[PDB]
């Protein structure tokens, strides 16, 4: 059968699955009160994709639709009515969450609208509209096929071809940013569907093994990060999709090496299901050589004790 | 090692040189352009060249610390650059500028953000809408230093920041023009460590793009803003992983369509990294959306490719 392999990229050479900025370190915490349960950047180690998840990174919390105006509202002042990311039409009755690459936290979402294009003349930037999107909002109902947009920055056209492109994520004084907590995708009307499945270390000593990223912030989180934390990067999901290796076991066995002296830093466990575990207690962030990266080891025994991860 | 393609529809494909999907493959020939972007440049045995790195979200992103330019009307700061990365930047590095550089001639577009600020401050006042001109005697990358024009919202000195694309622009007096190489030290030095320009070389040949529209924030009314590479991000990334040596010049690719089994058309993919199709004539190709190219063979560069 086909082997199972990992691209051989290093940690400044990934992606973030759930927003579109790199991965900057590899951290280990307790879930404590979380209930990992992330829609982008699922993938099992055989390739079948799950929740919204899609291969471009230029997707994800990115939107595309037509606009419409939405009267008698101070915060949606308009509506988006929704397309696939990469423009095919949309249908609530597909087998997903929500159109792929659709945000999977709560809270607010900022990012640039264009629409039209305007003469030079109109002015510097007329064609670019600030915007909140955030899921306590009623009309964030994107598994209906439509979300609410509340302007921040210059007039949004009804009635226009639109992409919204994501810059960050926003806290105001009542919208707290929750990265583990899913939006209500069909809004008050319907519960979520199509849902990848949570995630959880059930063995004793083993945590989850974040690919983590600082997302920019545009209001609140003074003194702060806004972290948005990935079970898999983008480029791993994309490989597992292109390869479409069957998986032998549970569990493959993950070694971090570096190249350039030949010893593994740690190991880890790859489940079937597409996330990582490793053997510590505690949050910790992994400092890593800038050289290194994750290889196939081997399948194993679904009972397998690692190797303490250590400092 | 033998060398591949990704399997990878239309569809499934990012530009190289702006982080947008690749809409159509297009084919024209080079006129009065000269060919030579710096993004989406790699050999087929997995050399990057000219500004070229792997993440589509460090192509026309900038990171680095701001610094006031008190009294110039257009740019107000400048942005002391690292690698986007965050990796040191040396302008004795041996390359054109910071990898992901914009390639291009004109107004790129996009979010500068910085130190978070307090909720009570109001929306999104940790957004900085800005214009980066290529015409600015402050566009200097390969020294390390670009120049900030904010559109309204005040931009920090002395702040960690980072510049998010988000399309280009054009003003009265700034065309956004693809095929001019931006002068990454500024307009008195020469540009260098370039990858080379690109041309079809025999009788009957154009190059074959993957083009993409990008978001325009201003001018171009009725009109759209292309941004054409030679390899889309996914093959690069491909080429770099593989690293499968190259047994000719030229690998000849066909476009198949797996629904039907039927090959559409056929194209040659140089050592280099670029295509070239037979056709005469500026082009939009049709492609089936299930379509994709694969490798066929390695052939060299006197082959003579089916019409397209
Ligand atoms: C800026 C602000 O604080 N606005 C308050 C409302 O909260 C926002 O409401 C919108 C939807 O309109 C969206 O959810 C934002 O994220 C909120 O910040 C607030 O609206 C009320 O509370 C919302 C959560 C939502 O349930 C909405 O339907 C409801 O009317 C109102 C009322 O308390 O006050 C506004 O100042
Ligand atoms: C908005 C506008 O049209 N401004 C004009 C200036 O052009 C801009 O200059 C800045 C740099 O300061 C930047 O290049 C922009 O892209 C331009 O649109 C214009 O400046 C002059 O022309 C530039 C191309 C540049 O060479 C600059 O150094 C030069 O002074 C001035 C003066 O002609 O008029 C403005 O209206």
């Amino acid at each position: 059968t086909k082997p199972f392999t990992l691209p051989i990229l290093t940690i400044s050479e990934l992606t973030n699955s759930r927003f579109p900025i790199p991965i900057e370190q590899l951290y280990t915490a307790p879930n404590e009160n979380n209930v990992v349960q992330c829609q982008n950047g699922r993938c099992t180690l055989d390739g079948e994709l799950q929740g919204t998840t899609q291969l471009l990174s230029s997707a994800v919390c990115s939107y595309r639709g037509r606009t419409v105006a939405n009267s008698g509202d101070n915060w949606d002042q308009n509506l988006l009515q929704l397309t696939y990311p990469s423009g095919a039409s949309y249908d609530p009755t597909d087998e997903v969450p929500a159109p792929l690459g659709t945000q999977d936290f709560r809270g607010i979402l900022y990012g640039v609208l264009t629409q039209d294009n305007v003469s030079e003349g109109t002015g510097e930037a007329k064609n670019a509209k600030g915007v909140y999107i955030s899921t306590t909002s009623g009309k964030f109902t994107p598994k209906i096929g439509s979300i609410g947009l509340h302007s921040i920055t210059e007039n949004v056209h009804p009635n226009q071809q639109s992409r919204f492109t994501p810059v960050g994520v926003a806290q105001n004084e009542n919208t707290p940013f929750q990265q583990w907590v899913l939006p209500h995708y069909a809004g008050a009307l319907a519960l979520n569907t199509n849902l990848a499945p949570a995630v959880a270390p059930t063995f004793p000593g083993e945590q989850l093994l974040f690919f983590r990223s600082r997302v920019p912030c545009v209001q609140g989180l003074r003194g702060q990060d806004a972290f948005i934390d990935c079970l898999l990067p983008q480029e791993w999901v994309n490989h597992f999709y292109q390869e479409a290796a069957p998986s032998q076991a549970d569990v493959a066995l993950i070694r971090y090496v570096n190249p350039d002296t030949g010893r593994t830093l740690f190991e880890a466990k790859l489940h079937r299901s597409g996330f990582i575990t490793v053997s510590h207690t505690g949050a910790y962030p992994l400092v890593v050589p800038p050289n290194g990266h994750f290889r196939f080891d081997s399948w194993v025994n679904q009972f397998y004790s690692l190797a303490p991860m250590g400092t």
